[PDB]
């Protein structure tokens, strides 16, 4: 089994194309203010309901958020933060793999991203599952069904 750190419900979306047995873990203190985080969270919500997916939904906090800003080159930063604390998770919960829909997202930088989830199984021994989730046309399939469950999709990254 394998847990799925979520960024957001069209990459979600673009990702349960290829995924077949997966927990979701919605875990993104980087996005502010709160009113912009629920927003997306209850965007995924929606996808989870509509598709009976298992989503979990993670720490967000005035402490939490403190975490994160530490934290934060300052992008690679950031995603090892999310996935650090993603594949604690897995371990916590008998998932024997980590992944997560970042890998989706036709922005991102898909070396890095790699790169960080080598990383963190080499620190935590949770396999980082890597695929290029755009691949399959599923990209273009998440669009599709973004518009047909009218899913919020965002105008920027999540951080200040
Ligand atoms: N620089 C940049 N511009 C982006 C996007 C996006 C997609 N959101 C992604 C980014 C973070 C999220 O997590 C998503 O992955 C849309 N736009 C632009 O905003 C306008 C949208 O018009 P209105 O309907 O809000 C339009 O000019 C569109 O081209 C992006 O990523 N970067
Ligand atoms: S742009 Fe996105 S990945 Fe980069 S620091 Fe901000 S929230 Fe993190
Ligand atoms: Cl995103
Ligand atoms: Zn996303």
């Amino acid at each position: 089994t394998v847990l799925i750190h979520v960024c957001c419900a069209p990459d979600l979306l673009t990702t349960i194309f290829h995924v077949r047995d997966a927990e979701f873990f919605f875990y993104n203190p980087n996005i502010q203010p709160l009113s912009e985080y629920e927003k997306r969270r209850e965007a995924v919500d929606k996808v989870a309901n509509h598709f009976s997916l298992n989503v979990r939904y993670g720490e967000y906090s005035t402490e939490e958020i403190r975490k994160w800003y530490t934290a934060v080159k300052r992008c690679e930063r950031c995603i090892s933060f999310l996935l650090e604390r993603t594949a604690q998770e897995a371990r916590k919960r008998g998932h024997e793999s980590f992944s997560t829909t970042l890998l989706a997202s036709p922005r991102k930088n898909l070396p890095m991203i790699e790169n960080i989830g080598k990383t963190i199984e080499e620190k935590y021994g949770v396999k980082f599952f890597f695929k290029n989730f755009r691949k399959g046309g599923a990209y273009q399939e998440g669009v599709r069904l973004s518009k047909e469950l009218g899913i919020y999709r965002q105008n920027y990254c999540g951080c200040v």
